[PDB]
């Protein structure tokens, strides 16, 4: 993964302008054609989301944001994918996306063929391999009857998934039944695959609109170890503070923070992030503020 991100309420007529056409996209084709592609939620806090079905419920809650407060929005894609008729759907067969995928499948026909009795295993012996050092699934069939034939099919990391019950294709482009009289296993060019499943949400981002001027500091700006500097007496004698939580925890950067929102002597709402990676330094600071 989620972009975070944090933006002026200045700065967020251009999240309007990217939300109202991340909005009108929808489905154009499959079982949600028509229907909106991304799952957009505004809300005051991560606590207090709402899901918005138009732009306009944004644009109300952005124009209507007060001084050094702040509205939250998630962008989530509801899944989505192009498929072979070049439309936007919802949904696809899963595919194989590691080396253990692979090896999983050759155990799995493996075993299916010693009873199957659908498709492809009714009229064909199968043989399902995964060679580690290709990294391939490689499947290898045989007519069990008549004028024998054979096909073998490599299967990769980022292919479709393969069902041998379900019709393969042939040259033609037809899904042909391999119960056909006359069907030999030769005449396949690709493998059917396993059955569609709804796209897995992904959340994009997380932005938090703040209606205030945003700057960030060090502790050292607002205090040198026993006293506030002139900065942080001009921070200190703002009206209407609101100072946040001891620390940030880390993240991925070392540096711990905490914010002060006030209003300046001019009347403009500020809100300043105090961040350092010593985590006593900037509690001090913090301290000499209260």
């Amino acid at each position: 993964q989620v972009k975070k991100e944090t933006i002026t309420k200045k700065e967020a007529t251009e999240l309007v302008s990217k939300v109202r056409d991340l909005m009108s996209q929808k489905y154009t084709g499959g079982s949600q054609v028509g229907q909106p592609i991304y799952e957009i939620k505004v809300g005051e806090t991560l606590s207090k989301l709402k899901i918005i079905t138009n732009i306009d419920e944004l644009e109300k809650l952005v124009n209507a944001l007060g001084e050094n407060k702040e509205l939250i929005v998630t962008i989530t894609d509801k899944g989505h994918i192009t498929n072979s008729a070049n439309e936007v759907v919802a949904e696809a067969t899963e595919k194989y996306e590691n080396s253990a995928d692979l090896s999983a499948e050759a155990n799995s026909i493996t075993e299916k063929a010693k009873t199957e009795t659908n498709g492809i295993y009714k009229v064909a012996d199968v043989k399902a391999s995964y060679d580690s050092a290709k990294d391939k699934l490689v499947i290898t069939l045989r007519d069990k009857t008549d004028t024998v034939t054979s096909k073998t099919i490599e299967i990769g990391i980022g292919d479709e998934k393969i069902d041998l019950t379900a019709n393969p294709v042939d040259s033609t482009g037809t899904n042909l039944d391999p119960s056909t009289e006359g069907f030999r296993v030769n005449k396949i060019v690709k493998l059917g695959v396993a059955g569609a499943k709804n796209i897995d949400d992904v959340q994009l981002a997380e932005i938090t609109i703040k209606n205030s001027d945003l700057n960030t500091v060090s502790p050292q700006d607002l205090y040198d170890g026993y006293r506030l500097t002139v900065k942080g007496n001009m921070v200190a004698n703002g009206t209407s503070k609101s100072i946040s939580d001891i620390s940030s925890k880390d993240s991925e950067t070392g540096k711990y923070k905490f914010t002060i929102k006030y209003t300046d002597a001019s009347g403009k709402a500020i809100e300043l992030t105090v961040e350092s990676t010593n985590e006593k330094d900037l509690k001090d600071a913090k301290a000499a503020l209260e």
